[PDB]
């Protein structure tokens, strides 16, 4: 109703977080007894390794005591600051669910809050596309690039058909599947056009400087994502180089080795004018991007 004015503006029992509807907020698991002081997360999972960390919190590789299967769990660092912070963190679950089952989107298994900490349990993926390129140590071969471009386009087509904008497409937010596949993840910044925060400046669509939000923004971000991985090219967060990449410039020092076909597709994705920029649907229809 109105975030920032709540009665009791100022929970040691876990509560399921869902905007889908199931009615059962109560969590249970083998290995979990709510009368013991450890959290649901502590009692219900074997934490195997830390996959990542930052200001947001941490991600663990875990084995579920429920099914013996491997998952990734992301947890927030600190208790919610208050109801706006809580509403903003929970909105990730709403967005993640709103996305849905799509094979090119990271699948959310369940989410819960406890002690003001938010936990999201997803499928365990492979490394991020950024981590993949770091391990590769060079430009990805185009055969790999075509598969990751297709997969991430399928993911964007799925979001965009539903009026959803990811707003933070980049190698760090794309995760390897088996067999040269990948999945779009990190729906924390996703917005629903015409309803109710900024992506990585290196990948940001030029029209966002004027607050012009649209699905086209994601196509531009994926353009620079693919340019980066295909050319092993570090993207500037600002200055002349940042501007040039938003004026149709492809640096010849990095891009001379691109196939005409991959170059042509990147030019359509990097079109500065969001009204002229190709849609994900339009790109997936091109014979060069089928099967
Ligand atoms: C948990 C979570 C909730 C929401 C959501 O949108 C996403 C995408 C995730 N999510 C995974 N599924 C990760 C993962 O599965 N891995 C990648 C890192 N990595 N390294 C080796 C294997 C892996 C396997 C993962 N990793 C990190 C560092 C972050 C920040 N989130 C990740």
């Amino acid at each position: 109703v109105d975030l920032g004015t709540e009665n009791l503006y100022f929970q040691l029992q876990p509560r399921r977080v869902s905007f889908r509807g199931e009615a059962s907020e109560t969590l249970q698991s083998p290995g979990y007894d709510p009368s013991r002081p450890e959290s649901f997360f502590q009692q219900s999972f074997q934490r195997l390794s830390r996959l990542g960390h930052g200001s947001y919190g941490e991600v663990f590789k875990v084995r579920s005591k429920e099914d013996g299967r491997l998952y990734a769990v992301k947890r927030s660092m600190s208790p919610f600051r208050g109801p706006k912070d809580r509403a903003r963190k929970l909105a990730e679950v709403g967005s993640h669910e709103k996305v849905g089952q799509h094979p090119c989107c990271v699948r959310l298994e369940q989410a819960w809050e406890e002690g003001g900490i938010l936990y999201l349990q997803t499928e365990l993926c492979g490394p991020s596309l950024q981590q993949h390129c770091e391990a590769w140590g060079a430009s990805l071969p185009e055969a790999q690039v075509w598969g990751y471009l297709r997969d991430t386009l399928l993911a964007l087509a799925h979001l965009h058909s539903q009026g959803l904008v990811h707003l933070d497409v980049k190698p760090a937010n794309i995760f390897l599947g088996p067999r040269g596949r990948c999945k779009l993840g990190d729906f924390g910044l996703l917005v629903e056009l015409g309803t109710a925060q900024e992506g990585d400046p290196r990948y940001m669509a030029p029209e966002l400087l004027q607050g012009s939000y649209g699905t086209a923004a994601d196509v531009f971000s994926l353009g620079l994502t693919i340019l980066e991985v295909a050319c092993n090219m570090e993207l500037p967060h600002g200055g002349e180089g940042w501007q040039q990449l938003r004026q149709g410039y492809l640096p010849p020092e990095f891009t001379a080795g691109l196939s005409s076909e991959l170059r042509s597709v990147l030019v359509m994705m990097l079109e500065p004018d969001p009204k002229l920029r190709a849609t994900a649907e339009a790109l997936l229809a091109l014979p060069v991007l089928r099967q």
